[PDB]
């Protein structure tokens, strides 16, 4: 138009983008910071980062920018691009990113009044620690403390707004919990002047849905898998060809398991325990029935089963269980039937032994039952907010 | 030439490409603006977002670039680059990109009388919500949401024309349903004036031939195998040797199917829950097994075949399946005899028990048929639109 | 020097790089264009893509970059960077590329009499369909369609010369078979006028020498080897023990063929068909090894022989395969007698039903060999230019 | 303001930034130097890389850049963007980037006597050579150089001050020790200059947490699980049914442990050697297995027990262990009890055989023990600093 | 200071950077050009492409940057930054990266003579064509062509020096062995003049180490462990639950097989033939033992033992292995001892049976010994240079 052209070449004449636009020099410039949260893109724990898509919000006080809307009838306000006019150099502290910046500046509009507003949308990797202790029930806090590179407290001080969750796109895998601000000020022993900076912490917390059910549930089918050994009788020639075969069922199932786990060395996670104790269980259970088998394998004259072993095996833990010419023809003849009765003694040694293994079977079973039971309950439910993430997440 | 640096040279002269091209600033400025689809790259449910190739389009009208033909009999259009005219600043809103804007701005067309238009191509990298509930009969909806940054509705109205599939070289893993736009309107209350803004919504469809081939079916001639470990005699040494062999066989299964399953906490998906009842399937059939063969290894005198176990499982349930000197030399012969007797008797007794265990073995492969077929079917056929994917898919 | 210095001055004056450096304004300005294939890099068949490195070649006429030699006698060319002078806009159309032009724009070069020569190089993504229907024995065919962006064909009109494969460096795994080119022209019902455009046809041909060694072979002495437990006798204990590893052994053998695989569900490739048969021959043959354990196993003294199954298993399929005081001791000595008899009519009985056992294993294994080899020979041969691969790659 | 706008207005006039802002020409510039590190983000084997973050800080004096407070009572410091003022030319040498800066050259300060400072933040990728002889235990150093490119010593003189290591955010997998620096001088037989530069090396030390529980104590529950196959009894029918499967759930081990182990061909690992011992023990385990059950299956009258097997393996390493009409049927049963004596012999001698198997057995158990102890403490134990890393990791 | 500034406002007036800076224009202007090389990166074989860390170099002469010592006695060279001065165009041919130039340009160092010297340091990725015919033992020659891109050889003559490989650190897996330079001339049949250019070939060696140890003894103890099949007596219900795992032992061991042998189908690699060779003799092994049971389950009265099987099974092949009322009484004992006389004449018939096995597990065994050492032996020795890689590498 014939109005905004000359209200263009008028503002812009005489004009340094270099200096602070204030009145006196001596007086602070107020500006407004806000932020707002679009959602969560990732939380590594490798290099430990955070990846958010956030829009930055700023807004301030122009006086070299103010103009007479009678004498310009048409035209209420103006936009102006990157390198133009003076913008504050508030940027990210952590900003563990390759540029630093991520910010992409756009337009700067301005009033009537010169009321300066200017908001940046991005995509943030900010640098917090992870922690890992208790890795599938876990709760995270991170920060992100925004301020100015070069600027005083005299000079630009900051000031806060709340933040905006509006429009949040649900992670799906980290359930946010908030996103508060704080304002501080810090001074040095060589200024006496503060240095504000604006710090908002998001707090989040992991969903237990997924490894709940992929994880835990497969291994609780192949520990309890492994009892049944103690219920197979030894008569089958296949007693360790399930013993051995559900072990190795199991370290087949740790190459899906370690694509899962963390690999800090800082500290031991709970999964990583639990599954410890799952290896060292089922590979225990192995030991055991070979020393059944040696019981019910014992050779009949080469052996005495010793009196402790009669006692410990046999009543008591028993009762616990509730398992309770003629002349060469006559000489010949003879011989046979005094082979037999050898043969039926042996086989009687034989059948007692046998019941020996028996019961050291039902004792051995009663025992894993217990010890797979007490440490699969109380290693999961060491974990403090167990009863919160099971409440909200399966319910 | 001679007319069209001249043209050149004329044109340029006192503009500003910092003002709206509007001829009274009171005015508002008609921009069309139009969408072309050229292929759908990928559709990541990971971080939830949308990969496409996409045309814009925009037209409006210049009234600082009109000039008369007749004075310049050789030229009826000209061109030019980025950042020497007027441009609108229409961008997408979602933007989940990393430069954000993705737009590779090529040069301006203007006619002799002004008509500007201005196709910029490039791949956009949106933001939408992905429900994975059914994985593989999954529908998908995605918006497209564009509109001007910093213009309100009296200086900048956009308006709307229908997309342009032509060319959309089918993506072979998403089956296009279609896109249509509508234009919208936000008043806010400070300023009584609109904000329009135009959004496309692509609705596309999962094919599921490659899911039904490479995955189905593999696990349902494996669950299936499980079966015939009641149709085999116990007399052979493999009873377990089978059972145990077809869980580890699925367990090694699970490795090429952990890597296509989504990773999202939010719901249980069809094929997971199908994948878990087959497993929950597999593992309760060895389960019998052991109780099968506990029957068939009796120990001939150490039990007693309780009355209920003979009525159940040798009357009701098996006519249901329709099974069904000289004393001495008599001395020693007598009791040989007597042996041999004796022995009949006991291998009876054997022959009562394994014949109960071949009635449990029956009993127990009638019922899993049916469970497996029950699932199957219900758990697949369970989903919505299961009929129209197979229609439009296999078929 | 002193004279290329005021020719450079000279050249350079009242010269605007926005205008056709034409004579007339109304006549077209004769570009030729040309293309230089380097190597091809990759061939995507998930986002359906191409990446080749191609060298392009412009030349044209410039009318105000002319000079006498004669006052000039120490220059012939001269040099000009990218943005001080006129260039064509020829770009790629389908430039499945995120920033769209990979060109790096070089010098041109001018002669002296306004010749201009101008060749960038670069690395060109451009998107076209991949069919893998036969996935091995494939040939494809892509495009690269190459014009003006914002030039009519009275303006600017392409001209087309032939490419250049010297210099190919063969790839070692797609096998160039041409690279032919096509000038066309688009009229549009407007305007009345051409748009002419260059395309240019690459042709390549899938070479199969480390799919036929690395992916066949290893399954065909897997499936060949299942076939020996129809040439293991049952009397050993081992005959599911060796039916069902070769399946596990073939389960973990997918492992390294799913890497391998396209994903896209619009066909079905012809090594995933010959997979799927050579899975379910190896399924199959663990279902028969059952049906011939039940024979062996039967009891003596609980089934009749059927007069089908003695007719068809032991007369006619038998004959095609060519297998072919005093009375005490008196009365108990009769009675062990009499119990030896019995045991001899059982074993007989037993002896007739091992040997229709031998009988069915016979006519099993006589059946899967044309099974496999029949499948093996006709997948593999129903693709076209089978021959013609085989004999290019292995002979 | 009034005032910092002419300020400067005047500052910038006839300021050059090529030129070194010193007062003679022939004094050198003192710059001093300094570092902070802000965190580790990786250390890579395979291209022999250093990824960290750092924050630079270089200060100077400038003579042109000086004003009187009192002349401008408003103002003290002023800002400078990139391009605008005199820089120094400090970069990292070594810098195996891409980009070879990674820098982001921020703004520059400058107080009212011209003392200027500068700091950038970045991500920095240095190259340092990585020794990997002992792979868990190790302790690395690398180093990082900067200095000027193309600055003398009597121009441009760097100067050290030490490092800063407040805010390191420990990275949870290489503790750090310490990081000093050192300025050294390098003369050339050209000038007679010195030509400055300033190290700072990284002395890291790798955390042994994870590795120790992760892949240690797995798999020395396997290599202890094989010597449970010298006490199973060899009656039962599985012996190397067991032998055979902890070698395959061994080697299914190895899939989940080339993905940690370095692919340096330089030295041989400490864990690779300890894994290679793991290896030939559980593969000899298995030959030893044959022959013994070569013994227990001896044929009764196809041998003769050589008189230096039944000395060794029955006498020496036997105490070592502590282990310890009427004629016809006269001649009919006559023959019988010949027969069964007959019977007896064959047995007696299979009964000594089956007990040199058993001497065997055991005498094979007592070695393989102290085998694999002196193995797994030697090998690990051999390593420097592991008494340091076992006390401050696990302890 | 007040001398360079002056001079810095001289050297710059009336410069134009586009003129090469010679004093006649028709003599050539000679360009020194050198390479250092600082570490090999990467060899990649699937794009073949070779990425390198180099330092280029170059220096020539400039005629307008010329001034007196003597009136600026206090500056002696001078740096001008990338845009500002003439430098040549060299760059590399080949250049397979995607912005092609990978340079980094530096400043520009100018002595008190115009001698100018500028070296730019980079990253550069050539594409050479890579042979692994001979995988393991491989030895790799790969060129970087370097020469001017629009300069003839009567205006800019390259001139070649030797490269710079001090500070090389060496990569751990390619042995340097060194890289040459050579200088040519190519005349065009237009203009008769030559177009020189510099070429250096890096030539390496590939270091056998890390294969020869997780590769070649891994399939080395398992090679040699099916053939303890051969001793193992067939009495044990273990013949083929050892020659089947085996099999499936090393089908796993192809997994961390595949992720390190090359995809290229244009030679078959050396280590590909070796593991096939492996395979096939691995499989083959348990196709002898079916035929070895056939011999020790065989019917005493279902065969007739033929005579060429009875001579070359017993007596040739046996001998090179060096193996070696009253009347009813009566009648019934007569009836047993007939009874046990036919079981003895069974059992011997066995008994042959079985020693005719043995002797074919023993020249079954005698004989894949010396096919597998051959096998083993000739395949790795085939290759040249293998003793000199075995010299240079382990020992
Ligand atoms: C401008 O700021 C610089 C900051 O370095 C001041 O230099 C330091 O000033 C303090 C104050 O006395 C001294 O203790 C230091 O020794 C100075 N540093 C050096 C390297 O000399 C400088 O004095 C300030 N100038 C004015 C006018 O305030
Ligand atoms: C400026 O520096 C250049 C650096 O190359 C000097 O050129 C070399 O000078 C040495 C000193 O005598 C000679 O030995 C070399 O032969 C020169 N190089 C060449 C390629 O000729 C140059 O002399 C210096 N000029 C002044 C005035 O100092
Ligand atoms: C600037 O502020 C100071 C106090 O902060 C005041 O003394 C001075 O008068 C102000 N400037 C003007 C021009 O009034």
């Amino acid at each position: 138009g014939e109005f905004q052209r000359k209200l263009y070449k008028e503002l812009v004449k005489n004009y340094n983008p270099l200096e602070r636009p204030v009145a006196n020099d001596s007086q602070p410039l107020t500006v407004y910071f806000s932020l707002s949260l679009l959602q969560i893109m990732d939380v590594d724990e490798k290099n430990q980062v955070l990846t958010t898509n956030i829009w930055l919000q700023m807004s301030w006080t122009d006086h070299y920018l103010q103009w007479n809307v009678s004498e310009y009838p048409g035209v209420k306000t103006v936009r102006f691009p990157d390198g133009q006019i003076w913008k504050p150099d508030i940027l990210l502290y952590n900003s563990a990113d390759e540029r630093f910046d991520a910010t992409f500046h756009t337009n700067v509009l301005v009033n009537s009044s010169g009321h300066c507003q200017y908001l940046p949308p991005g995509i943030f990797k900010s640098s917090c620690y992870i922690d890992v202790r208790w890795f599938p029930f876990d709760v995270q806090h991170c920060k992100l403390k925004f301020g100015s590179w070069s600027y005083g407290g005299w000079s630009l001080d900051l000031q806060m707004q709340e933040a905006d969750i509006s429009g949040y796109i649900p992670n799906g895998e980290w359930d946010l919990v908030g996103i508060p601000g704080k304002r501080s000020e810090r001074f040095y022993e060589c200024c006496k002047e503060p240095y504000p900076d604006v710090t908002f912490t998001v707090t989040m917390r992991r969903r237990t849905l997924y490894y709940g059910l992929n994880l835990l549930i497969p291994c609780v089918l192949i520990s309890a898998l492994a009892l049944l050994v103690f219920l197979l009788p030894a008569d089958s020639g296949e007693k360790i060809s399930l013993g051995i075969t559900v072990l190795l069922s199991l370290t087949v199932f740790m190459l899906l398991v370690a694509e899962i786990m963390p690999a800090t060395s800082d500290s031991v996670p709970l999964i990583a325990q639990y599954f410890a104790s799952t290896m060292i269980i089922v590979g225990l259970s192995v030991v055991v029935t070979v020393i059944v088998l040696q019981y019910h394998h014992h050779d009949p004259d080469g052996g005495k089963m010793p009196k402790w072993t009669r006692v410990i095996l046999l009543n008591w833990c028993a009762w616990f269980l509730r398992m309770k010419d003629l002349a060469k023809i006559l000489e010949e003849v003879r011989y046979i039937a005094n082979r037999f009765r050898c043969q039926d003694e042996s086989e009687a040694v034989c059948s007692e032994w046998k019941f020996a293994a028996c019961v050291v079977d039902r004792l051995c079973l009663m025992a894993f039952s217990v010890f797979t039971i007490i440490c699969t309950i109380g290693i999961l439910m060491s974990a403090p907010n167990f009863v919160e993430a099971v409440s909200k997440d399966f319910a």
